[PDB]
């Protein structure tokens, strides 16, 4: 219910929990 703090728009999520809300990735 955050922001991951990496990006999507890039490459992809680091975090498997983290989803692709382009451009930046959230999780829980």
């Amino acid at each position: 219910g955050s922001l991951c703090g990496d990006t999507c728009f890039v490459l992809g999520c680091n975090d498997s929990s983290c989803s692709c809300n382009y451009p930046i990735c959230v999780k829980d």
